[PDB]
């Protein structure tokens, strides 16, 4: 039974979080984003931004390093629980569009940059010292949303979040990704290649080449999720579940890339019956795009979970 996830945090003049909790449609919810990562930022410390979400106070750490990293995130830490509660799956995801100038330099600082966010935002630990953003809110596992400056590192800092997901045993914890379509994905094929995600949400629009839209019109592009099943299955990810990521209105990307619920489900029926082990539901870009999207009274993400069940 197929899953609805979309990403919350960078939309203009979002509501707060707890609003999305509320919406039942909703299975996972990625929060976006840690913008800044700690090769190129003050105090190596990795960096955030929630848009209007937290009051702009940022970490100074012992040494008077004034960070990136955003301390005063109230709403966020919250909110988390309540969509917990709700059954959600809550994602802290990395990376995003912006600043487009963000990688990881070493192996190294692959390994510390994982261990920063476990330490940052995954359970309480008695050794810990250093900021905990969120408070005592244990976030379900991280998103990797590399858009930018090649793939290295992120197949190590994958291998590093399991080996500290399998410390705690009573809890699964989740590891996704959000590549693009033109393949291989310079981002993160590698990370796809060599560790295990839990769910791959390919953005379907923003690249004419190979979009969702390319589905509907085939002399746009060609829509290339049957040689996504087939990289999967030889890769260290082939228990990954496979998500078609969608944008949530017009204006959430580009023009042409938005499919209206009945272009969605024109694809959606025949990749579901083509895959049915693979497929693995719909993600959205993103939350506010769909509260704006309102068809009949329902944003557009209820539209979408309506023709999951169907
Ligand atoms: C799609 N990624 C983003 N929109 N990112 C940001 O706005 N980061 C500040
Ligand atoms: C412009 N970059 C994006 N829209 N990124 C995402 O949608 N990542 C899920
Ligand atoms: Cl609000």
């Amino acid at each position: 039974f197929s899953n609805l996830a979309i990403y919350w945090g960078q939309g203009p003049n979002q509501l707060r979080l707890s609003h999305f909790c509320q919406e039942t449609s909703l299975d996972i919810i990625n929060i976006g984003f840690i913008n800044y990562f700690p090769d190129m930022s003050p105090g190596h410390w990795p960096g955030s931004n929630f848009g209007n979400q937290c009051d702009g106070s940022v970490y100074v750490t012992n040494d008077g390093v004034v960070t990136k990293l955003l301390s005063g995130c109230h709403q966020i830490m919250e909110d988390i629980p309540i969509c917990q509660a709700a059954g959600k799956k809550v994602l802290l995801s990395i990376g995003g569009a912006y600043p487009p100038d963000q990688s990881i330099l070493s192996e190294d600082s692959a390994v510390a940059f994982a261990t920063f966010l476990w330490g940052a935002f995954g359970p309480v630990a008695e050794g810990w010292e250093g900021p905990r953003p969120f408070g005592d809110v244990v976030v379900d596992g991280f998103d990797f949303d590399i858009e930018h400056n090649g793939g290295f590192g992120y197949a190590t800092m994958v291998n590093t979040f399991r080996q500290y997901f399998n410390q705690v045993p009573e809890r699964k914890f989740y590891l996704s990704a959000a590549p693009q379509c033109i393949i291989p994905d310079a981002q993160l094929s590698d990370a796809i290649f060599n560790a295990a995600f839990d769910f791959i949400w390919i953005q379907y629009y923003n690249t004419a080449a190979c979009s969702a839209k390319s589905f509907i019109d085939t002399s746009l592009g060609t829509f290339n999720f049957d040689a996504w099943v087939t990289v999967l299955k030889a890769s260290a990810s082939k228990d990954a579940k496979l998500y078609v990521g969608l944008p949530a209105s017009e204006t959430a990307a580009n023009q042409g890339y938005y499919l209206t619920p009945d272009e969605v489900e024109s694809l959606v029926s025949t990749y579901m019956d083509r895959y049915p082990d693979t497929f693995g539901g719909i993600m959205l870009w993103e939350a506010t795009a769909s509260e704006n999207n309102q068809i009949d009274g329902a944003p557009y993400a209820d539209h979408m979970k309506d023709i999951l069940l169907h």
